[PDB]
C-alpha cells in the first residue's frame, strides 16, 4: 500500500460476510483478526481472507507486562497465520500491568518474534493508552515507523484531520469505527532492495539521456529506471519540470525527471497525482486545506482554500485571502493526509 490508501480491519464482530463494508469503503484491503491470548481463534478468518485482499493480520494481546506470556501469544499467532503478508499486528490496548517498562519489554519481545519470523511488526493502540502503559519511544527505537494509532475524533465515519493523533512513527491511522473500522495509510511500504539501473545516466549540454546496457537509449516513451518512471522526448532527453498528457491523462515530471506521485508543488501551486502518476481533478483535501483542481483543455488550475477556524478561505492570485470564509461546510471530496 501507499500513502493515502485505505484499508478495513475486521474480527468475528464483522461476521462471515464482509463484502458489504468492503464496497462502502471502496477497497478490498484488510487486516484480519487471527487470534487472542493463546487459545482463541477468530472463526470468521477464512471467509474474511477469502472475500478480501489482506495486507496483514492482527493479534489481540492479553500478556500484560509478562514477557514469557508475550512469547507464547506470538507463537500461537504465528502458528495460525494462513498466508504470507507483509505485516502482523500487535493489538495492545487492554490488560496492561502497573509496570510500564514490563509492558514495553513484553511488546518489544512480541514484535521481535514477528520480525525473526520474517514479517514486519506493527504496534496498534490509541494515544492516551500508549502514553500511560508503555514507552513507545523504546518501541520505535527497535522498530521505526511501526505504529498503527486509533483516534476517531467525533467518530462520524470520515477522516477529520483536526483530531489526527500526534505521535512519532505512525504508519497507519484508524480514523473511525463508525460503522466499521476505517484506516488510512500515512507511509508507503518500505522497499529495502537495491534498485536496478539497467544502464548509465549521461548528461550533455541539452539534458539527461539514458544509455541502456545495450548502448541504445529510450526516446518517445515512458521507461522505469531504478524503480522510478521517466518520460523521454523524441530526442532521448528525459522531461523535467513539465506537464505531459498521455492517453487522455495528465502527468507531471519533477525537476529531477521523476513522475510525480501524490502532492507535487508546481511553481507555487499544489497538484495531486494518484499512485499511477495521473492527476486527480475536483476537490482534494490536503490535511486541513481544500483544493479544487481542474485541467480542462490543458489549462491547469489549482483553486486553494485555506482553513481558519470553522471556515475555509479562497486564496487569490496575489496570495490574498478574502475577509470572509468562502465556505464552512466541507465538500465531499478526496481526503489525503500526506
Amino acid at each position: 500500500v501507499k500513502k493515502n490508501d485505505l484499508f478495513v480491519d475486521v474480527s468475528s464482530h464483522n461476521g462471515y460476510d464482509i463484502t458489504g463494508i468492503l464496497e462502502q469503503m471502496g477497497t478490498t484491503n484488510t487486516i484480519i483478526k487471527i487470534s487472542e491470548s493463546t487459545t482463541y481463534l477468530n472463526p470468521c478468518l477464512s471467509a474474511q481472507v477469502e472475500q478480501s485482499n489482506p495486507i496483514g493480520f492482527y493479534h489481540f494481546a492479553r500478556f500484560g507486562g509478562d514477557v514469557a506470556e508475550a512469547e507464547r501469544e506470538a507463537q500461537f499467532f504465528l502458528d495460525n497465520v494462513p498466508m504470507q503478508v507483509k505485516y502482523l499486528v500487535l493489538d495492545y490496548e487492554d490488560d496492561p500491568s502497573g509496570d510500564a517498562q514490563a509492558n514495553t519489554n513484553a511488546c518489544l519481545r512480541f514484535m521481535q518474534m514477528i520480525a525473526d519470523a520474517g514479517y514486519k511488526p506493527i504496534y496498534y493502540s490509541y494515544k492516551p493508552f500508549t502514553h500511560d502503559n508503555v514507552d513507545y519511544q523504546q518501541i520505535l527505537a527497535q522498530f521505526p515507523n511501526s505504529l498503527w494509532i486509533a483516534g476517531y475524533g467525533l467518530n462520524d465515519g470520515t477522516a477529520n484531520f483536526e483530531y489526527f493523533p500526534s505521535m512519532d512513527g505512525i504508519r497507519w491511522w484508524q480514523y473511525s469505527s463508525n460503522p466499521f473500522d476505517k484506516n488510512i495509510v500515512l507511509l508507503d511500504d518500505e522497499e529495502d532492495d537495491k534498485p536496478k539501473t539497467a544502464g548509465t545516466w549521461k548528461q550533455d549540454s541539452k539534458g539527461w539521456w539514458f544509455r541502456r546496457n545495450n548502448g541504445s537509449f529510450p526516446y518517445n516513451k515512458w521507461e522505469k529506471i531504478g524503480g522510478v518512471w521517466y518520460y523521454f522526448d523524441s530526442k532521448g532527453y528525459c522531461l523535467t519540470s513539465e506537464w505531459l498528457k498521455d492517453n487522455e491523462k495528465w502527468y507531471y515530471l519533477k525537476d529531477n525527471g521523476a513522475m510525480a506521485t501524490g502532492w507535487v508543488l508546481v511553481g507555487s501551486e499544489w497538484y495531486y497525482m494518484d499512485d499511477s502518476g495521473a492527476m486527480v481533478t475536483g476537490w482534494v483535501k490536503y490535511k486541513n486545506n481544500w483544493y479544487y483542481m481542474t485541467n480542462e483543455r490543458g489549462n491547469m488550475v489549482s483553486n486553494e482554500f485555506i482553513k481558519s477556524g470553522k471556515g475555509w478561505y479562497f486564496m487569490n492570485t496575489n496570495g490574498e485571502l478574502a475577509d470572509n470564509p468562502s465556505f464552512t461546510k466541507e465538500p465531499d471530496g478526496l481526503i489525503t493526509v500526506a
